[PDB]
């Protein structure tokens, strides 16, 4: 997922469910 985060809406979700 985008590493930057709020930088794409599906990017950070996925991101707080995949590295989080």
């Amino acid at each position: 997922s985008p590493p930057p985060r709020g930088s794409s809406p599906g990017g950070d979700k996925l991101w707080q469910i995949y590295l989080n």
